[PDB]
C-alpha cells in the first residue's frame, strides 16, 4: 500500500497498538498506520479490503476497555497524527447554536476546547468528563457528561462528518447528504467508517462556573431531587448535572475524602445522621456565569436554585473556577491516579444505562451490596432526558421511560494487588450484567463489550437488524474496528 504518512511494524508502535487503558488485552497488529489525512486512511481500508485476512482499527487515544481499538494481525490507524488537520469556525443564524468548528476526528477534546476559547470566545456546549479523549473516539460512542440532559451526548451536537468508509469511500455526510451513513456512524462503534472529520456545534464560552457538591443519605431523595433539576425549563436550573456514590467512611480512595472540593473546607461525619447506609450520594451541580457579575448576585442566584433541594444540612461544598479549568478538572484525578500507581494498572471499567423505573433495584442490589465498598474510582450516577437523543442514531440505551440514568462503576486496581484482583472484578462486572438479565432490569451496556451474538443481538434489540443493514451496506467486509466483536471478517 502507497501512502504518505509512515507505516511501522512491530517494536514499540506495534506494542502500543496492542494496549489500552483498559490494561487486559494484548492483541498486536500486522501494522501501525500513521496517516496524514483521508487518503493514507481509505488506502489502509481498501489494501485490507484485497487481502484475505486483514483488519483495519482506528485507534483514538487509546481509551478503551476491552481491545475496541485492537486488531489481531491487522493495522491500526493512530488517528492522532491527523489531529491538525482541521480547524474552521462558521456561524449559524437558524438559533440554538452559535457556531460550529470543524475538527479532525483524530484531535483531542482538550485541544478543541483551549483553541475554541483562546481564538474565539466559543466552546462545545456538550462534553465528556475526561477530556483526553477523541472526537472520532466518543462520536463512535455517545460522549456522556453532566450538560448531556440538556443538549444531549455529543452525537446530539453534530451536524457533518467526513468519513472513510468500509468500502474505501470517503463521504461526507449529515442529516441531509448520505444520512443513512451519518446516522450510522454516530454511536456506531466504528462499524462503518472512520471519522476524519466532525461538524461539532459551539456556544458562547462561560467565563466562570460555580462548582457544588451536596450529600444525601437517601437514594429515593437523591434521585427525585436529580430527576426534578434535569426537568427544570431550559436555563431556568443548572447548566451541569451529575451525581456518585460514596462510602460512609474515611477512606481517602472511596470514602467521604473524595467530596470536598478545595483543601479549607473538609468533610465533617458528624454531620451524618446515625442511621447511614454503607455508601452516600452527591449531587454535583454546575452554574455557569459571566466575569463581570457581582459576587453577591451570583450567590443569591445560586441560593435560591439549591433552596428546594433536600441535602443534608452542613454537607454542601463549594468552589469558583474558570470554565475551561472546571471542564478539565478530571485532570485532579489523573493525578491523584499516577500518585498512588493506578493509573498504570488494569481499568475494569463498567458502564451502562438503566431506566429510571429500576435504578432503584439497582441501588439496592449493585450500590448497597455488591460494591458497597467502593471500586478505587468513581461511581457515577445521573439521569438523562430521551428527548435529546435521536433515535437514529447507532446509539443504544434502555427501553422506557423518559428519563434514564447513566452509571460508571471506574474501577482501578491497587499496584501491589494480585491479578486473581482484576479477574474478580472482571467477574462481578459479569455478575452485575447476568443479575440485570436475570431480572429484567431495563438496561443497556454503554462502550458495550459482547463476545456472544446473542448477547449483541439483545444488545441491539429491535435494531439489531437496522445495525445488520448498515453494516452490510458500509462494511460488508467486516474489516472496520474487529475489536467490538459484533461481527467478524469475512472469509
Ligand atoms: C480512558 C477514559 C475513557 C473515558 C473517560 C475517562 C477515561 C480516563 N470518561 C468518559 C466520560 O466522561 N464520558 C464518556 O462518554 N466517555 C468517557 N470515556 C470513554 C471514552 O469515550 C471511550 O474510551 C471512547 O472509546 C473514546 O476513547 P478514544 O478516543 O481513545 O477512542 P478509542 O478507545 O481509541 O476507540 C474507540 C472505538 O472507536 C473506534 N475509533 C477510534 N477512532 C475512530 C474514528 N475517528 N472514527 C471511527 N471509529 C473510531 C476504535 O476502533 C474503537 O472501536
Amino acid at each position: 500500500l502507497n501512502i504518505q504518512g509512515e507505516i511501522l511494524c512491530g517494536g514499540a508502535a506495534a506494542d502500543i497498538a496492542g494496549r489500552d487503558f483498559g490494561g487486559m488485552n494484548c492483541v498486536k497488529p500486522l501494522a501501525v498506520v500513521r496517516p496524514v489525512g483521508p487518503e493514507d486512511i481509505a488506502g489502509a481500508v481498501k489494501a485490507a479490503l484485497r487481502s484475505d485476512k486483514l483488519t483495519v482499527a482506528a485507534r483514538g487515544n487509546g481509551h478503551s476497555i476491552n481491545g475496541q481499538a485492537m486488531a489481531e494481525g491487522g493495522l491500526v490507524v493512530d488517528m492522532s497524527t491527523t489531529a491538525e488537520n482541521h480547524f474552521e469556525v462558521g456561524y449559524l443564524s437558524g438559533g440554538d447554536a452559535t457556531a460550529f468548528v470543524d475538527v479532525s476526528g483524530g484531535a483531542l477534546w482538550e485541544d478543541v476546547l483551549k483553541r475554541c476559547v483562546s481564538e474565539y470566545g466559543l466552546a462545545p456546549r456538550s462534553w465528556t468528563d475526561y477530556l483526553g479523549l477523541t472526537v472520532g473516539g466518543t462520536l463512535s460512542n455517545a460522549g456522556v457528561s453532566g450538560q448531556a440532559f440538556r443538549y444531549g451526548p455529543q452525537t446530539s451536537n453534530v451536524t457533518e462528518l467526513d468519513v472513510v468508509t468500509g468500502n474505501g469511500d470517503v463521504v461526507t455526510c449529515s442529516e441531509i447528504e448520505n444520512s443513512e451513513l451519518f446516522f450510522s456512524v454516530l454511536g456506531g462503534l466504528g462499524q462503518f467508517g472512520i471519522i476524519t472529520r466532525a461538524r461539532v456545534l459551539l456556544q458562547p464560552a462561560p467565563d466562570m462556573v460555580r462548582w457544588i457538591r451536596v450529600v444525601y443519605t437517601e437514594f429515593d431523595e437523591f434521585t427525585q431531587d436529580a430527576e426534578w433539576l434535569v426537568s427544570q425549563k431550559n436555563e431556568s436550573s443548572f447548566d451541569y448535572v451529575e451525581g456518585f456514590v460514596f462510602v460512609n467512611g474515611a477512606d481517602p480512595v472511596n470514602g467521604w475524602p473524595t467530596v470536598p472540593l478545595h483543601p479549607d473546607h473538609e468533610f465533617d461525619p458528624t454531620r451524618l445522621p446515625q442511621s447511614c447506609g454503607s455508601v452516600l450520594y452527591c449531587l454535583e451541580l454546575g452554574l455557569h456565569y459571566r466575569d463581570s457579575d457581582s459576587n453577591s448576585t451570583i450567590d443569591k442566584r445560586v441560593e435560591r436554585l439549591i433552596g428546594r433541594l433536600r441535602f443534608n444540612e452542613g454537607l454542601r461544598f463549594e468552589v469558583d473556577l474558570p470554565y475551561v479549568d472546571f471542564l478539565l478538572r478530571v485532570k485532579r484525578s489523573e493525578e491523584i491516579a499516577k500518585e498512588n500507581g493506578t493509573w498504570e494498572t488494569p481499568h475494569p471499567w463498567l458502564n451502562l444505562f438503566v431506566s429510571k423505573r429500576d435504578i432503584g433495584d439497582f441501588n439496592r442490589t449493585v450500590f448497597k451490596e455488591l460494591v458497597k465498598n467502593g471500586v478505587n474510582g468513581p461511581m457515577l450516577v445521573y439521569p438523562l432526558l430521551r428527548s435529546r437523543w435521536d433515535d437514529r442514531t447507532s446509539v443504544v440505551i434502555p427501553e422506557e421511560g423518559e428519563i434514564f440514568y447513566i452509571v460508571a462503576l471506574l474501577r482501578f486496581v491497587p499496584p501491589c494487588a494480585k491479578v486473581s484482583s482484576v479477574e474478580k472484578m472482571v467477574a462481578q462486572n459479569q455478575e452485575i450484567v447476568h443479575w440485570c438479565v436475570k431480572n429484567g432490569i431495563d438496561y443497556k451496556l454503554y462502550l458495550p463489550h459482547y463476545k456472544s451474538q446473542e448477547e449483541w443481538i439483545r444488545h441491539f434489540g429491535n435494531r439489531w437488524s437496522r445495525f445488520v443493514d448498515r453494516k452490510a451496506m458500509f462494511d460488508p467486509m467486516a474489516i472496520l474496528s474487529p475489536g467490538q466483536k459484533i461481527f467478524n471478517r469475512s472469509l
